[PDB]
């Protein structure tokens, strides 16, 4: 039963559906715990935390496949990845299309900023003309050998050319065989609901902290006809302070104690684990 | 440029005892490098709860632990102690992981006395190897390494059922096949580490766990005890665990994160410690031309 | 929508015996489908020797394997075998192996009963397990084995040093415990094949392997003694190794490689077989 | 003593330097063998070979990366890897030049080609503005955190702007920080003569099969004041041709017998790849 096919049942079955960011297997196994049906791992999510490097796009197809590994391997919800712009042509995004379904990722999504640039380039938010964005799903869809992985077009074409442009590229990344489409820093309500109606097809909300868009609650979005909602970095901001927290207070009072309150306990690092699901295996074999 | 052993043995020498903070992630040891701290640890259980989502029980492989210590040294250039269990192996495979880690730029690591591979269908659970085992491991270890200031730790868990003398005895015999430095699991008083500094007479790490039996000693308890490492081996992550959580939580039930982001790490913070305006500047310094 | 296992056993029942030919490299494997074999192998010993330039002493680790296992399965569309030794460790490590080599599309794994992991200075030996020690191993890798396709195939060495009924013996236990296929190390005689197939009633494995004991038994022969699967795991590699040697050394010899170059494969033939054409195609069926 | 150090010291120990290309890491150690002081890491060899696919600007840094590992583990000659365009801007090619010295590679190759382009965008070799090229180099010197590492400059110029053209850009890649050139397709001895003297710093001979190049003699080089004499390719296209070979005497014939005296033997591999030593230092260690 395949990993595409959990994604779309999980979108039928919870609207909006909520879909929470994991930056390590273990976050995405709590996920799991507290009863979210789909979990993401953000690319930006895997420069800053797993690299150490800020999102340039230095980020590899490869670094992003050993997250997105680690991750399938230990939850059984439907994950969706970021996966910028395909990193290359037609026969790049093919590679990475496959790549990702046998790491078994069930829904993906593909965006509409310009590629690789001119080395001494600085780094920007400039977009692609439509025709070049709609060779790249193409590319996608060809390369998808089952019908269940889901491709998704992210654009960010609004913040420069306003809200109809972007309406207008999103029906021909529909056209081009786009499955769901997410549509960059919306900043109303009524934006989604036009931007549905126009599409037709389901639609994402990328509620994220420390932006321009406000955080919508499900019932705005709910009403405003959206299919999920997106908390792509919450979790990770959320532990790095916690971290920092950690190392501050044990280089200001030569011990930790002062930090155990706001730890996580033994028992409930089994519990989420699944640790005793262990020792019971072995029984029932042996 | 000075070799990633040869850092660490420096920060010993410089601050002591020396604390040494685990961190799971590449961007936990920028922070950690950044708090001030002069070294960082990459925990075995570590990787396999976090990173894999499993647990602690000899499932974790060397490549497992090498993907994230590569990823931790390329980070931060402070010198880097990685738990690599029993090696992974015989002599050939202990002999394989120290030139790996050497490698990846790692400056410590520890091989522990712990029983290698049990019978398949074996219950999982804590086991000595006998004393003239592990020194057969040290001595593989020792000889394979290519670099002298690459340092490398015996642990030994032997004090818990075995009591601390033969412990001692068993941690001579391991600074007699090479050991540079030793790491004694479960002290239970600031005692146990002053007898065991003075028998074996190397550098001696503290393991300040916390949820153990071990209570967690300060650093001038330490001092005055003789200890040379303080370890915070763990803390780090299950504070980081227990924020993810809480996230996840206040999201599935309030609709909205809006609860949760004051627990939350500004982005202008994430820019600082990720270094990001230094790449600007390079850049700039690189291809402006004016 | 054919899982590999399932090609796997389809390449069993429509060929017999079976001939699967070992492939070092991803391209050796697109050589060895244009040719016209049905099924292809990973050899342990060969990723040891060839990718990592070291002898077969189990320092070859699962991810070593693996990288190998993804590249091949990538490149061809033939059903792919692969040697995992005793499976990297106890119960917990045989079922992350297991998995791991499903989800990499591989169609079947062969497990052999040597021992694991012993005294760290121990040398390099070959030893077995008590029968119930590998019943163990089967057991758990059939338990974590995600779908029935996935073929799990017993290898066994006892012969050699318990004689071939206590082989046998093994081999239906083995069966007992779930394994679908076995892989009898070193018969001398087509006698020895035939009673085997005969005892443990599944399909068979023979291994003709140059340079060993066992003799180049044929096509003919193994059918006449009912073998369900001929493998020729190393012949591939040790020719293109003679070869590169032999080029390296005339190259040293004359300072130019003009002597060597009737022995190389055409730029020309190299860019066909990687199918390289069928990518233009693609490029305009698309733009 | 840093890999860049062993490449630079081997460069000044032997005039033109042979160098040749090995697609694994036992290739690598049979190449030490026979005396060679550097090995060759191609970019073209990686897709065609680890991957099964065309050289289209599909092969990624780590795809290169698990191969360079590989082999510098294996050997201790100092290895020289194509590193195409360096994957991406001034981040990633500085990226790039961390990972290859971390991997203890010796001395890696940019090319002043096109990269990437529009999605559709068919095959077919263009250059750049060689104010992007210096831009290139800029990025990989600065990155460099040892200076013994070798960065060198390779230009497809000559084709389409003709030589003075090229020789310009060559100059303008010295300015940069460029240690070494490499000047694809040179039709003549003359050629390189020229193009020495003016860059004044030492050059690489592509000696490439089935390509325009005529395939020149050490001497013929010597005499034209090249450096270094490349063998890039013909290692693997001998070692392909003996598989396929293989192959094909294996489905016609239902047996291997025809085929083994193309092979390396077993005695052969043993010695090639240390073996007996695995067993002295278990003597060494543990008597």
């Amino acid at each position: 039963i395949s990993a595409g096919a959990k994604f779309r049942a999980a979108v039928a079955a919870e609207q909006p559906l909520q879909v929470v960011g994991a930056i390590t297997a273990y976050a995405a196994k709590m996920a799991e715990a507290v009863g979210f049906k789909a979990v993401y791992l953000s690319g930006g999510g895997v420069a800053a935390n797993s690299l150490g490097i800020p999102d340039l796009g230095i980020s590899t197809m490869d670094d992003v496949l050993v997250d997105a590994n680690r991750i399938t391997n230990a939850t059984n919800l439907p994950l969706l990845v970021d996966i910028d712009t395909g990193w290359g042509g037609a026969f790049n995004i093919a590679r990475t299309i496959r790549s990702f379904i046998k790491a078994g990722v069930g829904a993906v999504h593909l965006e509409d900023q310009v590629g690789q640039k001119r080395c001494g380039h600085r780094p920007g938010k400039e977009c692609v003309p439509a025709g070049e964005m709609v060779d790249r799903i193409k590319a996608a869809v060809d390369a998808r050998t089952d019908e269940t992985f889901v491709i998704m077009a992210r654009t960010d074409a609004a913040a420069a050319e306003g809200i109809d442009a972007a309406i207008e590229r999103a029906i021909a990344y529909v056209e081009a065989g786009a499955d769901m489409i997410f549509p960059e820093a919306m900043k109303t309500l009524d934006d989604y609901r036009r931007f549905k109606e126009a599409v037709k097809v389901p639609i994402l909300a990328n509620l994220t902290e420390f932006g321009s868009t406000p955080l919508f609650t499900l019932d705005e979005l709910k009403g405003a006809n959206v299919d999920i909602a997106l908390y792509c970095c919450g979790a990770y901001r959320a532990m790095n302070k916690a971290a920092l927290n950690f190392y501050e207070t044990v280089r200001r009072d030569g011990t930790q104690k002062a930090a155990v309150p706001t730890m996580q306990t033994r028992a409930q690092l089994y519990d989420y684990l699944g640790y005793y699901a262990y020792e019971e295996k072995l029984d029932q074999l042996f």
